[PDB]
């Protein structure tokens, strides 16, 4: 059986919970091709400059990745798209509000475009979050998902340049002595469809065959204001946060977060009072 | 049996060994009374200004502290000391390390002084991090604490002026139906003398029955850096951040941070390279 497809309008409540079921979904029309086309545009020259993953130049090398992938993250001072129109996506805050609810406030732990050359291999199957948080793997085994991995099409997802493998249930798995390629199906996609997952659903990007084509995807990794992002935005210039609603300047860590206890005391508070109180934090100021 | 003493100086290797088994141990001398008598000047008036904690002025009240306690944190920018003295402390780096060296990098959750006025009652039994990290209550019961307390005495502790209650073992109990004071020992401590609990030990704050005593304590929570502080140093003026240490800058979240996973990508980072290589962070340059 395959990964259940999902319309991002019509069936926007029904996604959380086949998620949760099913531990993966396919949201058609995630993003609209204008804002595709958009995002495209805007990192297309930061992808060609990116060196490879473990550079010697990096003091924070990623010694995972394929030297034949490029990852380019911090992606709010790149690009008006990504800050504008993605960190607002009504689709994102109501799976994001629906699947977190229990822990409280959520943000981004990573924005990241992610472009993977002609006849790049398969990844290994792998569930996310090793590398950077061990403290997820001593959570208890049935604790509620503590952080998502939106991966959006920027280019075709098919089977021939290595649209992803998802091992479907396999979120619920304690024994891992089944997983296997023989276990996955694929996440066939057009741009601005996304593959919706959890931080315990196993899966690996697919083997390019064709030997010609380059496929490129949006991963936004969304987690529980509790976990500490992969990515910074302190250095992001002051005037472009203030371009931000609200709401976008909670995702990049430009504000002060709650948790869903009763008498919530809050996290990265100053003297009792939020970030954007105390620093008069401008909102949707035009540059 | 009682809390165990130890030594800052003599005894350190013993420190987080004594704390791992019993729950609690009293660190003698943690900090010199020169560190406590220029902290204590140097918080004096920003205490006396501090308004309840449920002050209808804030927008993230502490609806749990007593109406007679003032809490007091985001000291960098007020405390030379704090920032020069207690953040580059060898015997709290030494105790750190040993208890988070499974997790990776840690950070400062919280460092605030704690002012509790005469007569003020007995805090209810607890333990911490319940109303910011509600993610530490799904951790398996067998899991290495994710964050320690450092409560060190700016003032006396006795059992009259109210010295902190912690029941020994604690740290390490799932059934909570033998939680009463009866089940307590006291902190009995002079200015300076830390007592060290887990995030798992069940303690409280004593009776303050002098009617005439006034308390104040420092809480230095110490957390991995893989969880968000309840405190935010973003408002921090950058010249009193380029002032401090490497390692005092990492504590305040002003670098990136490192899990302890064999190929660890990294928190807090900006296309493979740390926040201080990025924003070219200068350290040690004196004010
Ligand atoms: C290493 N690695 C990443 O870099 C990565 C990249 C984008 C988004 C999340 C992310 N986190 C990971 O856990 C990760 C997994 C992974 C595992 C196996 C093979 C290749 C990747
Ligand atoms: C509410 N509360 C605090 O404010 C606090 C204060 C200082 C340092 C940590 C801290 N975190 C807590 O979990 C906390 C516990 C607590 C419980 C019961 C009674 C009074 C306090
Ligand atoms: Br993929
Ligand atoms: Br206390
Ligand atoms: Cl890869
Ligand atoms: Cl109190
Ligand atoms: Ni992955
Ligand atoms: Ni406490």
């Amino acid at each position: 059986s395959q990964i259940p497809r999902l319309s991002a309008i019509n069936d926007l409540h029904k996604i959380w919970p086949t998620v949760e079921e099913h531990g993966a979904a396919i949201i058609e029309s995630f993003l609209s091709l204008d804002i595709v086309r958009r995002l495209n545009e805007e990192v297309d020259p930061f992808v060609k400059i990116e060196p490879i993953p473990a550079a010697k130049t990096k003091d924070h090398p990623n010694h995972i990745l394929s030297t034949t992938t490029r990852l380019v993250n911090v992606l709010a001072p790149i690009s008006k798209a990504y800050r504008e129109d993605v960190l607002n996506s009504k689709v994102l805050h109501r799976i994001c509000s629906d699947a977190f609810h229990v822990y409280g406030d959520y943000w981004v732990l990573m924005g990241a475009v992610m472009e993977l050359a002609p006849s790049n291999p398969a990844q290994p199957l792998h569930r996310d979050m090793r590398f950077s948080h061990p403290i997820v793997e001593y959570l208890k085994p049935d604790a509620p998902a503590t952080s998502i991995n939106f991966l959006v099409a920027l280019s075709p997802f098919t089977a021939e340049n290595g649209a992803t493998h998802v091992i479907l249930g396999s979120h619920k798995w304690q024994n891992l002595s089944n997983v296997s390629m023989d276990a996955t199906v694929r996440a066939l996609m057009n741009p601005g469809d996304a593959l919706l997952i959890t931080d315990s659903t196993i899966h690996c990007g697919g083997a390019e065959t064709t030997g010609t084509e380059t496929r490129r995807l949006l991963t936004i990794t969304m987690g529980i204001s509790q976990l500490t992002p992969l990515e910074s935005n302190l250095a992001v210039p002051r005037p472009v946060i203030e371009s931000l609603t609200p709401l976008a300047q909670r995702l990049l860590g430009w504000a002060s977060q709650r948790s869903a206890a009763p008498r919530d005391i809050g996290l990265l508070t100053i003297r009792g009072n939020s970030i954007e109180k105390t620093m008069n934090l401008k909102a949707e100021q035009p540059l």
